[PDB]
């Protein structure tokens, strides 16, 4: 069977590149691959509701086997890093926000180490000494989507998939799309996962995509020879840092309802280079080597929209907004399920697009 | 007779036009001529400041460079066909505190005495003039015959303008001076070499770097790190150029007609790095925000990082060393892109006449 994938984002390739190991033939759709909140996001993969809760677990749990498996297949890196997660507060507020996710994560089998204002400055001595504690999360890290994607990319090369570079113009009711190009492509099952984009394209039955808001994020890369930053570090007063290997160090990120403009703006950049320098006063020095904007894709829940639409073999793959990159592996093995057995695996149903 | 300028930013390509202009012979060495502190520089054409203060003779230059700005851009557009980009709109100074707006008053009675226009505005009037001020505003003075140009399109009329009249331009770096004979002259990089009757250095800080200088030559132009960085609308955001104080730190902000906006800048000494960082942009992007808290939603669209050229005692370098036939032009520190027309008329009369103008003798190399 030949499965049309419209939008190779992160949440696009991921899935057409399980739906290829499964033995699907695989068509992706999208005149620039990789290049829009994919290829701004920063990739931190933190363990953190409780049915997305259960989802982000699973896609935890299989974040290391899904790397693994792409780099075998791709012969590339995706820029995973296992080094561990350092959640850093610097405030009552924050200190004590910490301590409730302790509570949260201990029930669920996370490693989660307290570490007092000492500790933290022992794991990361270019924190401010304003520090007050935090948690250790071990097994976790961060990928570089960049190099995620590039991946991605390469295996569903290798697998013989399709990728055409153009836009999907219209829905055509065997489903398929209309290109600009004005040729035509079906295929036995369609899926939507364009990302915010994905509602807006023509042809769509009402009703059949609820509205994929987008959520503007403007980031930044600063940069040093050597590495900066020992490990992915969330500081909560919640700035992420996340440092390369090469030396770039990612700053990410506001979080803004500005519709579809992805303008930096002087307020933001001032509001990303404040929180960094204020928990890494160090920081002043390093070079800032770009600033960008991306929309992460929303939901009017909030929550990701996954599964068949009422349009038959009509299916959707986005809303995941703050966290595609962490949801990318399970929600491309479940997809992969669902194209493969017509049936919806457990952990997924919370997220039907049918609850509209 | 043919003079060699040795660097081409906005110093030497003023200096070159002007000594074109009197009928000399004209070679500009410069691999990447307005490529540097010429390049990011900010184009604030303000009359004095605190800075001046306690130095008259530099004043005097400042003054009459300005006197001199409007026609110098005249007749450079008329050669060049081209636009500077000067605006004469006036200069808005705005002041924020107790600290800043007694400062104001002490800088009107400093120009007053000298003839240069200044209307002394309350935290109203500010507003009136310039409706992106934040309420904060303590009150200002306006300059009207003062203006900003932006120093971009003055070094490409400035290029065209040479160009017109057989000037040549070398794009290459000037590897060493070649000393005691008949001429001076160059050598540069690819081997070739080019004499002169007359060597003018004006290399901002790389001047004194040249291999070949007799020791004491040239005293050390020494670079002054500056960031600076640009914001843009599609329509403009402020009105006119103003400086703006508050917490005793100032900031320039400079509209061009196209949306631009420049806002400017750190004073830092780092020695030769250009890196723009982290801390630099901080502290730029805090001090627009604060007075101008609408440039919030206004497009970051450069960010970039300069060396002012300096000099042991803060003061230019212009004329002739005790090397004979070499002289030099450098130094311009803060206020170059302002002191450029004054700089060239001076260096020209120098070349042609082999005497020191009045305005020029405060600034000899021979002071140290
Ligand atoms: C600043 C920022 C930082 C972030 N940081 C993190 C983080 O640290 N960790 C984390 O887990 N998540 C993070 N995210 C979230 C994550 O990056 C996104 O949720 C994820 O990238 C969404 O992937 P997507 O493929 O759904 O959408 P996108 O990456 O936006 O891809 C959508 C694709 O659809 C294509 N498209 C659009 N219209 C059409 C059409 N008509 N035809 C064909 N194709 C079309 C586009 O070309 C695009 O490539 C961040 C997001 C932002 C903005
Ligand atoms: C951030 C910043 C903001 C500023 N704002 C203002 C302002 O608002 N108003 C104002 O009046 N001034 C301002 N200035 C000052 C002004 O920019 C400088 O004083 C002026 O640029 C000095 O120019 P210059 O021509 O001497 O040197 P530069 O512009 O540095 O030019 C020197 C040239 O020499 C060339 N060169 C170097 N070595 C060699 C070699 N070996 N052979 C050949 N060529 C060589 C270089 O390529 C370069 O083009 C600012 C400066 C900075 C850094």
């Amino acid at each position: 069977m030949h499965v049309v994938v419209v939008g190779g984002g992160v949440i696009g390739l991921s899935v057409a590149w399980q739906a290829l190991e499964r033995g699907l033939r695989v068509t992706v759709v999208d005149p620039e691959p990789a290049s829009k909140a994919s290829h701004v996001s920063a990739g931190m993969l933190p363990a953190a509701q409780e049915d997305l809760l259960r989802l982000c677990l699973a896609s935890r749990e299989r974040y290391p086997s899904f790397v693994k498996e792409l780099e075998a297949v791709s012969g590339t890196s995706a820029g995973y890093r296992r080094d561990g997660v350092l959640d850093a507060a610097f405030d009552d507020e924050s200190l004590a926000a910490l301590d409730g996710l302790r509570n949260f994560l201990a029930p669920l089998g996370v490693a989660v180490a307290p570490l007092n204002a000492r500790r933290c400055r022992e794991h990361e001595p270019m924190l401010a000494e304003s520090v007050r504690g935090g948690l250790l999360g071990p097994d976790d890290g961060a990928v570089n989507p960049r190099e995620l994607t590039a991946a991605l990319l390469a295996a569903i090369d290798v697998r013989g998939g399709t990728l055409i570079r153009r836009r999907a113009t219209e829905f055509l009711a065997t489903p398929g799309v209309l290109l600009e190009n004005g040729c035509a492509v079906h295929g036995d099952r369609v899926v939507l996962s364009a990302g915010c984009w994905t509602h807006r394209l023509a042809g769509l039955p009402a009703g059949a995509v609820p509205e994929i808001a987008p959520a503007k994020g403007q980031i930044l890369r600063l940069r040093s020879a050597a590495p900066f930053l020992r490990r992915a570090t969330r500081a909560v007063t919640g700035v992420y840092l996340v440092p390369r290997t090469d030396g770039e160090l990612v700053v990410g990120a506001t979080y803004e309802e500005r519709d579809y403009d992805t303008t930096v703006t002087a307020g933001g950049v001032a509001e990303l280079l404040g929180k960094v320098l204020a928990v890494l006063p160090g920081a002043a020095e390093l070079e800032l080597a770009e600033t960008a904007a991306g929309l992460r894709p929303g939901s009017p829940d909030g929550l990701p929209v996954l599964g068949w639409t009422a349009v038959p073999n009509l299916l959707v793959a986005t809303g995941h907004s703050r966290i595609g990159v962490q949801l990318a592996p399970i929600t491309a093995d479940v997809m992969g399920e669902m194209l493969v057995t017509g049936r919806t695996p457990e952990v997924a149903k919370a997220f039907a697009v049918d609850r509209f």
